[PDB]
């Protein structure tokens, strides 16, 4: 008879609605203070594993459907606890899922702080505050990645696969502006390249863009997923003696299965000697910057006209966190800009260039600078760099451990070069058969029945993926500070009991 | 001591963290507690208005630069009570600044959560709760709409600007698939149209996507600043006479600056003639679809093959929460597909179908349904309509204010359609007048130097803008359900002090 007789028509702005708006959200909070608890402790289920159709029927009764009515705020509050009970805890030290694990407290705080303020980042008029983050943020990312002052420009976007799409339209611009006025239709055909074992985004970007997928170029990897130069500088030749016009690669920078790094330094080269844009996507892979032991994977990054980074990845700040940066700046105003009204708008009492936001392909646009920049200052430069070392020091402990057991099979020959460790479980009928497509067929089904199994237990959670003609594969990877040797101790154990049952 | 000599090292996940995680964020929660109070309260100010040099050039105690080493929880604290200090009130009843305003208690609680929850919605396996949320919420925007009930697409994007670019993605795919694998140099010369006064969104669209600037073909309005049909079919013959391929037209809708809306039906008559895809841009007018009173405002939006909806906008969803509806089910993943690893992943355990991230342009997409979700829950659809009825019901009140004063002047003959109101501020060396291109040079110093005195003071925030050949004049918008008919009177009594001085 307390909140179950009140409503949200009640609470602020309704006049004096200050005391029970205060005790509302502090309910709320109360109830996520209880979920970041039991995130932290392993006796809780990574998830409540649900088939669609059931959550789709009524669980239990969790009501999805919308109406007319308003219902109690003690039924909005049931709502909070049933949709959190149903979800998938991804601050869970066992949840190895996706590249982005982990519940960062300081990057919580800036998104609670993040929503109370509640603007957009397109003018200083609204966000003066942000603004300043980002300019400040951004230009120390460009000196880490060994950028000089002298130059540099940058702008989060919506997830690094837009990021990739900037870095695609800046380098369009940077060649041939005429395709803003023109479009596509009216400059030579253009050629992009990229790794066979780059992010899909490229190709997204492409087929978006006007490019068409035909015109991305798959360069060659070699055993260990790296880019072969020799391919690259192949396939350039290939396409200008045809008549087309290479003007873009893509290095990575730290692939999303194997983890590999790209070699930035010999495609540098070759993009020096025939004129192209190099841009690294170190969406995964930029994590690494922030040590010093392992930024030498990404040497030749400085190089780079452009450069995609995700601290929502490694760094792991709270979803949605990525940064393009680019080297030379006026490139993402130029290619961009539409001087609209209105928004921008040249007549303001401050300096408009801190308006930002004509050069992003937004309108309005999401603060993640605050959750990011709040994270940094919690835990300086030193803080990430530990952190990231760990994570990396587990990884070789993972990779260390099942090296040379009868049970696991590595997908490739060659040391891990970041967390991600890729592996097939062989069941014992599979051992020393030996490799035939009959027994690849029969592997292949391994993986997805091993995954089933886990989500229905709930303990752990792992990603398993095919590549080329390679069968279905576990791609371990570690970017949450709170796994432990006792966790990868733990997937190990589970991987090989959950083998053992195959047969449901 | 307390978080004088406590470190985020020393928080969750660290071992014996969990007391002082707990206290920290519940001093953190503090902190944003004390801010919304001040929110709804008229005696803050909406914000203290500093140039960026003299924010950067040091605040007290309140550094911005990064460094190798971490600052104390304590110094943490500082820096997001710094943070809120010097920010803009963008819930603030007196704040007419942006399209979106308000402080919306419910959104910020789904906010709160979707942070805790921490996922991405690209699929079931990871967000199994969203996923359903979105579906059931887009199932019903689009019933909303008129369309059926059965079938039909959409997805969340991240602001209105992209779901505006999905749609002309959409269309392209619809009429010229081959465009996906040999781009656009394969279907030469590709026009859109768009009102003169649509969003810039759809040529920033065209410039980005390889259409050209040159062929995203603007339609005349008329004096209430509504697409001329006459005109839209004109430019069509025109297109099509020189070689040119048209394919696509966007009508707004809700326009940004006018609030004014394009005549769809008029519209859909000549897309069904010629076989053009419709367009409806619904980021601003799409509220207006909850009120019984106001929806006939969008009719003929029934008739669209596409449409851009922002709950962020009129029904107060904190940002971002854009929503691209499409009428036929299967372009978007047509047209977006790369079917990559990875993941998807078709040998799943669950129905694969509740895996939607391959028809996105995003991989990595934010959880922007839950906030909406939940707002529409605590208020029902009810809860919507009567909240927009309010702020349409005060821009009225405002119009009828000015409509007849010799200090102020209408931008255009005609009652407003949505909460844009339009006018300036003619101090008495202007009256009057007459129009000139020497007068609006003088004109247009006025607005910019009330908004000004108006940033100093922080009593309020309202647009300014020109458009085509008018002078700065104000925009007036309303969407906060903090505004009252007081804060009205304050504003327009506030424009015509700060008009002289």
């Amino acid at each position: 008879t307390d909140f179950s007789n009140l409503f949200a028509r009640d609470l602020l702005p309704a006049k004096n609605g200050e005391e029970q708006t205060v005790q509302f959200l502090l309910e709320v909070v109360d109830i996520l203070l209880n979920y970041v608890r039991k995130t932290f402790d392993r006796s809780t289920k990574v998830l409540d594993f649900h088939h669609p159709h059931q959550l789709l029927e009524g669980m239990e009764g969790f009501n999805l459907e919308l109406s007319d009515h308003p219902e109690s705020l003690e039924q909005i509050l049931v709502d909070c606890r049933d949709t959190l009970k149903y979800g998938v805890r991804t601050g869970h030290p066992r949840f190895f899922n996706q590249l982005s694990t982990g519940l960062d407290i300081i990057g919580l705080a800036g998104e609670w702080l993040t929503s109370t303020a509640n603007t957009n980042m397109f003018t200083y008029e609204i966000a003066p505050v942000f603004v300043l983050m980002e300019q400040i943020t951004l230009k120390k990312m460009r000196e880490i990645v060994g950028w000089s002052s002298k130059d540099g420009d940058g702008i989060f976007s919506p997830g690094g696969a837009i990021s990739n799409m900037y870095s695609i339209m800046a380098a369009r611009y940077k060649y041939f502006p005429e395709v803003k006025t023109k479009g596509m239709a009216a400059v030579p055909k253009l050629v992009l390249f990229t790794s066979e074992q780059s992010h899909y985004s490229i190709k997204k970007a492409g087929a978006a863009l006007g490019f068409g997928t035909d015109n991305v170029i798959l360069i060659k990897c070699n055993e260990r997923g790296k880019i072969i130069p020799a391919d690259f500088e192949a396939k350039i030749l290939e396409a200008k003696q045809k008549g087309y016009v290479p003007f873009y690669v893509n290095a990575t920078a730290g692939t999303t299965v194997y983890g590999a790094f790209d070699p930035i330094q010999e495609i540098a080269d070759i993009c020096e000697k025939y004129n192209l844009w190099l841009h690294v996507d170190a969406a995964w892979g930029g994590g690494l910057l922030m040590s010093r032991k392992h930024r030498h994977k990404l040497n030749g990054i400085e190089r780079a006209n452009s450069v995609t980074w995700n601290p929502h990845k490694m760094m792991g700040v709270l979803l949605q966190c990525s940064a393009i940066l680019v080297k030379e700046k006026g490139i993402l105003q130029g290619c961009n800009q539409m001087c609209a009204g209105y928004l921008f708008q040249p007549d303001k009492q401050y300096d408009v260039s801190y308006d930002t936001g004509d050069k992003a392909i937004q309108c309005g646009r999401h603060v993640d600078i605050f959750k990011f920049w709040l994270m940094w200052k919690a835990k300086g430069t030193v803080g990430f760099e530990n952190q990231i070392n760990k994570c990396l020091e587990l990884a070789e402990y993972l990779y260390a451990k099942i090296k040379n057991r009868e049970e696991f099979e590595m997908v490739f020959n060659g040391e891990p070069e970041h967390t991600n460790v890729c592996f097939w479980y062989i069941p014992q009928s599979l051992r020393g058969v030996p490799d035939s497509p009959q027994r690849r067929e029969k592997l292949h089904k391994v993986a997805p029945k091993i995954k089933a199994l886990m989500m229905e237990s709930g303990t752990t959670m792992v990603g398993y993926q095919p590549q080329g003609d390679k069968a279905n594969f576990f791609r371990m990877v570690i970017s949450n500070p709170a796994a432990t040797q006792s966790d990868i101790d733990f997937l190990i154990e589970e991987i090989e009991r959950l083998g053992q049952d195959l047969h449901h």
